[PDB]
């Protein structure tokens, strides 16, 4: 369905066949190539003889793409820092899982210019969909690293596509790393990502996938999409977008790997944690052919998708020579110590990018990790704090990523109050699932079902060999299922008056926006549904960003005439009074906001802001808007914070804030291309959430606070008045709440 020629497989002699095993579409120089070069059509053939002729260290090999790309002659890229792992910009992911979630949906819409086109960047990229599978195949990572050049085709703007993709790819594999241009092969599979779609290759190279080359031409289908929709991949319905991307991804640990022919990925990138983990816990030296054959047949075996490690293992154990219980003994403490070191990464990247360990969300994702990291740790017999493993990749990483150490101090304790929390979870739990178990056989079934030994992680925090060893006393049967976690993390993602009236009505002049002291003002009906009179102008503030609506009068024909709500229905502003029957289309009435009112809410909508940097400055970088609420009287800011605010703190916060009130400092507020805030600012603009549009109106207090904001501020901190902290109490497991009155 898709046609994938390019230029240099035209000009270059590459031959299109079909594979003999998988009847996919592959592009080969080798006459005698069959087969597609993707197991299990082919084998790993690099085990034990590296296919990069050269060793490299992860420090290198990043250094390696990122300079081609960026010091091309032909094709120079803009070399991008790498984005958090947690998505800021964007509400519908809760983790980056490829280096193209940094630009959707903002920079592929073209709501957002891309930070350079075309771009170069090493993303760090986590998935849970496969962490079952690591420690156990040797080539599964919850983190890793996505090297990518990126190229955003807006129509009438060509930058570059299909035939230049291809030929990058190439150079960079052949003339950079010295790989031998007849193994490569560029395999068709069409792709998806985070809502986009589109034909793409596969790179093979001896057995392994070294790079994805995807070309993003299709958009999620929108509901009731007419006769052209295509299917593809994952996620089924796509539509056509004009905006071409090409979306390319490097795996990092693959090349490295590559590079280095070890038995494991993990071998070649976390030496560094791995060896002390086997000195620690006192683990020999095994069968080096045991490590190799199962990664080898591991190629060849998915076990998210089936239920059958067992008959990998069988393979591994024959063509080793020994039985599946001798193999599992002697390979069982390497798979704990890979995932170990694996998920101890992963945390030092969430942690550090703003992860706080909870019951929701990312969190959920972090606090997974904790626990399971800390039952491999008792299974190896090894007595260590998780702190001290997560200390180890600060230790090797910082230099690279400075924020490791900048946010250290934070990242062990968060590790820390989680272990020693958990010990208490471990016991409470341990009774309440004895108790269940015993009823459930006491009067029902003597079985464990699937379902129920996910709940009882995700209900009472405990892991399913607990379980069974507590069921096997009375109430038998185990079954954890090969894909337990996997299932237990995609339970993260678990998820005014009328319109079409006003969609004919244009846009409601903010008035409230030119001037935020504007009190009074003159304006036209344009519509009046039920008792919402819509104007064509008002500086009346529409309920939104924790701010409630302004209320006061509309004068009409001499007549007072009460508003009691104000909300926003798309971008009209709808006003409700007490007597709209008064209100008749094209009549022109004056505004007279209720100023007492507005005021209270502009000193506690600043007062958030000075109290958000205080805040920040106090705890640590990982704070941020969980919530905000104000009032007249009080206002409430939640955030994620790790532990509860002691009284001392909120002392120190609140002498912090009153002194930025003291010092008078200027708020000011503009209107910025999204992208262009972000680099100037970073993502910390994002605390009430994302908010659409090409431009933001970004709300600054000078050299203390700034965040896209649509709500109406005080000019100076001054005039906030005194700033008194009342509160502080927990919502749930990782969020802070800071109850506060401002003025005097
Ligand atoms: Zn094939």
């Amino acid at each position: 369905e898709f046609i994938m020629k390019t230029r240099m497989f035209e000009e270059e002699g590459w031959i299109r066949k079909k594979c003999k095993v998988c009847g996919k579409p592959f592009w080969t120089l080798d006459p005698d190539r069959e087969t597609c070069g993707d197991p299990p059509c082919d084998e790993y053939q690099f085990i034990g003889k590296p296919g990069i002729p050269r060793k490299y260290t992860l420090d290198e090999m990043r250094e390696k793409f990122l300079r081609f790309f960026e010091k091309h002659e032909i094709y120079p890229h803009g070399r991008v820092k790498r984005y958090p792992v947690l998505p800021r910009w964007r509400d519908d992911v809760l983790l980056v899982g490829a280096s193209i979630m940094d630009f959707q949906p903002w920079v592929i819409s073209g709501e957002a210019d891309p930070p350079a086109n075309p771009l170069v960047i090493s993303q760090p990229s986590i998935r849970f969909t496969d962490i079952d599978n690591v420690g156990i195949t040797g080539r599964h990572f919850t983190i890793f690293e996505m090297m990518a050049h990126h190229a955003f085709n807006y129509p009438g703007k060509p930058i570059y596509w299909m035939d230049e993709t291809v030929e990058l790819a190439f150079e960079f594999f052949t003339k950079e790393l010295k790989m031998k241009p007849e193994d490569i092969t560029f395999k068709e599979n069409p792709w998806a990502g985070g809502g986009n779609a589109g034909p793409a290759f596969e790179v093979l190279y001896r057995g392994l996938e070294v790079a994805t080359l995807v070309f993003m031409q299709y958009k999620k289908a929108p509901e009731n999409a007419p006769q052209d929709q295509v299917v593809v991949i994952k996620g089924e319905k796509y539509i056509p977008m004009e905006t071409k991307v090409v979306d390319t991804g490097y795996g990092l640990e693959r090349l490295v790997w590559m590079s280095q022919g070890t038995p494991t990925a993990y071998d070649a990138v976390l030496g560094y944690v791995v060896e002390p983990l086997k000195k620690m816990a006192g683990i020999e030296k095994i069968d080096e052919k045991i490590l190799m054959e199962n990664s080898r047949l591991a190629g060849m075996f998915d076990i998210e998708d089936l239920g059958d490690l067992r008959y990998l293992r069988e393979q591994v154990a024959k063509r080793v020579g020994i039985t599946v219980e001798e193999l599992e003994k002697a390979i069982r403490p390497y798979e704990l110590i890979y995932a170990i070191a694996d998920h101890t990464k992963a945390l030092t990247f969430m942690l550090a990018d703003g992860v706080v360990p909870s019951n929701v969300k990312a969190g959920y994702l972090a606090r997974l990790l904790i626990r399971k990291s800390i039952r491999h740790l008792r299974e190896l017999g090894l007595e260590v704090p998780l702190s001290e493993i997560v200390a180890l990749h600060i230790k090797e990483l910082h230099k690279t990523f400075p924020e490791f150490k900048e946010m250290e101090d934070i990242i062990l304790e968060m590790i820390e109050l989680e272990e020693k929390k958990y010990a208490e979870t471990l016991r409470r739990g341990s009774d309440l699932v004895r108790r269940e178990i015993a009823k459930l056989k006491k009067k029902g079934i003597k079985e464990i079902p699937v379902e129920k030994l996910v709940t009882f992680y995700e209900s009472h925090g405990l892991t399913p060999e607990i379980v069974k060893e507590i069921a096997e006393k009375e109430g038998v049967k185990v079954n954890i299922p090969d894909n337990f976690y996997s299932m237990v993390a995609k339970e993260a993602e678990r998820t005014l008056v009328d319109f079409e009236l006003l969609k004919d009505l244009p846009d409601t002049r903010r008035l409230y926006y030119e001037d935020p002291f504007m009190k009074e003002f003159d304006a036209k009906v344009l519509r009046v549904i039920k008792d919402w009179v819509i104007l064509d102008a008002t500086a009346f503030y529409p309920e939104g960003g924790g701010q409630p609506y302004d209320t006061g009068v509309l004068i009409v024909n001499g007549r007072e005439v009460k508003v009691t709500n104000v909300q926003k229905v798309g971008k009209v502003i709808i006003h409700k009074v007490e007597d709209p029957g008064a209100f008749k289309e094209g009549m022109i009435v004056h505004g007279k906001i209720d100023w007492k009112r507005r005021i209270q809410h502009m000193r506690h909508h600043t007062g958030t802001h000075v109290l958000m940097g205080a805040l920040v400055r106090v705890l640590g970088r990982h704070v941020w808007q969980a919530g905000s609420q104000l009032t007249t009287d009080w206002a409430r800011l939640d955030i994620s914070h790790y532990k509860r605010i002691s009284e001392e703190e909120l002392k120190e916060i609140e002498m912090l804030a009153n002194r930025i009130v003291m010092e008078d400092r200027k708020v000011t507020w503009e209107w910025l291309p999204r992208t262009t805030a972000e680099q100037k600012y970073g993502f910390r603009l994002y605390q009430g959430g994302v908010v659409p549009g090409r431009e933001i109106r970004v709300v600054k207090i000078e050299d203390w606070d700034v965040q896209a904001c649509g709500g109406t501020h005080l000019p100076s901190t001054g005039l906030v008045g005194p700033i008194k902290i009342l509160r502080t109490e927990r919502i749930q497991d990782g969020v802070e709440r800071i109850i506060f009155a401002c003025g005097e």
